[PDB]
DNA sequence: AAAACCGGTTTT
DNA sequence: AAAACCGGTTTT
C-alpha cells in the first residue's frame, strides 16, 4: 500500500525542506494516486508546532477576524472534471475536505486556501507561519499519510516570491510531490469539525 | 501680538509643504518665543486630513484599545529640569493634551514624545501611516474668550525604533540620483474652532 | 548605526 | 503581468 500526491503550482529553488508558494483563494490541483473504494482526507495545518493547543489558538484568532464566518480554511472547487473522479464529497471541518475515490483511477481535485501565513499574527513586516497541506487516506487509522509544505500569499505573491528568489542567486519542476509521513496513529487537530 | 514655535528634528527635505519625521516615545525639544505676563500655550497632536471630530475619536479609540498599558498617554512631557525653569502649572489636560504656563521674555523650551505611530490606527499591512500635526494653541490671560490668540502646527510621521532617520537615507538618496535640521510651525487663522481631545482631564 | 529582509499594497 | 513603494523587523 504505497501512495504519491502531486501538488501542481510554482515550487522555490533549493533551504532543506520542501517548500511551495501558493495564492489565497486560487485552486491548485491536487493528484492522487496508489501503487477497491478508498476515502482521502485533504487538510490545512501548521507545520512547525502540533500541538493543538497552538493550532486553535491560531485558528480562532484567523476566524474572528475573517468578514465572513461560513469562510472556510480551505475550499474544493466544483468542477465536473473532478467530480468525475471522486464522489462522496463532505466537509467534516472548515480546514478539513473528505471524499472517495478509487485506485484504478487517478484521482483530480482542485484546492484553496483561503487564510493567509501572514494573518494569524496582528505584526506588520514579519515573516508568517509556515502550513502544511495533509492528506489522509483510509477498513479507523490511515495506511498511509503525507505532507506537503506551504506558504500562502496575498494577490499574486507566489509569483513575486519566485523572481525574489531568482534574483538572489543573481549575484518537471513545477510538479511538487507530497512527503509522506511515518507516524500514523496522531490525530491532526480539526478546526470547527463538522458531519459528526 | 506675534508667536514663533519651533520644533528640532528630522526635516523632510522634499517637496518645494514641510513634514518632520519622529520617534515613538523619543523626545524632541519643542522651543517657544515671542518677538516684537505669563501666558498658557497647550502642545497638542491631532490628525492633519480629516479633522472630523466623529473620526478623530474612532482613530484613537482604536489606538487605545491596542494599548498593552490604558495609562498610555498619546503625547507625554519630559520632566527635565531645564525644561521645567521656563515653564510651569504643568497640567495634562487630556490623552493627547498638555497645558504650561511660560513668560514672554523669557524662551521657553519643553521635551515632547509621540507615543502613537502613523501606522497604528490601521490594521492592514504595508500601507502609508496617517500625517499627523503637533498644534500649539495659546490662551492669553487678559485676552481669555476661550480661544487662543495665536495658532499654529507642524505636520509629522511617526515611525518605529530609529525609523525617522531611515526615512531620510531612503529620501536623502532619491532625490541624489534622479530628480537646517530646524523646523518651523506653520500659523493657522482659524482660532475659534475647537481642537479634538482624546479622554479629557481637570 | 546603516542596510537588507518581508510581504501586502500600489503603481505602471 | 512585473517592479516599485511602504514601514516594521531583522540582520550586520
Amino acid at each position: 500500500n504505497n501512495f504519491e500526491y502531486t501538488l501542481e503550482a510554482s515550487k522555490s529553488l533549493r533551504g532543506d525542506s520542501t517548500m511551495t508558494y501558493l495564492n489565497k483563494g486560487q485552486f491548485y490541483p491536487i493528484t492522487l494516486k496508489e501503487v477497491s473504494k478508498v476515502r482521502s482526507v485533504i487538510m490545512v495545518v501548521f507545520a512547525e508546532d502540533k500541538s493543538r493547543e497552538d493550532q486553535l489558538r491560531h485558528w480562532k484568532y484567523w476566524h474572528s477576524r475573517q468578514h465572513t464566518a461560513k469562510q472556510r480554511c480551505i475550499d474544493i472547487a466544483d468542477y465536473k472534471e473532478s467530480f468525475n473522479t471522486i464522489s462522496n464529497v463532505e466537509e467534516i471541518a472548515y480546514n478539513a475536505i473528505s471524499f472517495t475515490w478509487d485506485i484504478n483511477d487517478e484521482a483530480k481535485v482542485f484546492i484553496s486556501v483561503n487564510c493567509l501565513s501572514t494573518d494569524f499574527s496582528s505584526q506588520k513586516g514579519v515573516k508568517g507561519l509556515p502550513l502544511n497541506i495533509q492528506i489522509d487516506t483510509y477498513n479507523n487509522k490511515p495506511v498511509h499519510r503525507a505532507y506537503c509544505q506551504i506558504k500562502v500569499f496575498c494577490d499574486k505573491g507566489a509569483e513575486r516570491k519566485i523572481r525574489d528568489e531568482e534574483r538572489k542567486q543573481s549575484k518537471r519542476m513545477d510538479i511538487t510531490v507530497f512527503k509522506p509521513f511515518i507516524d500514523l496513529d496522531t490525530q491532526p487537530v480539526l478546526f470547527i469539525p463538522d458531519v459528526h
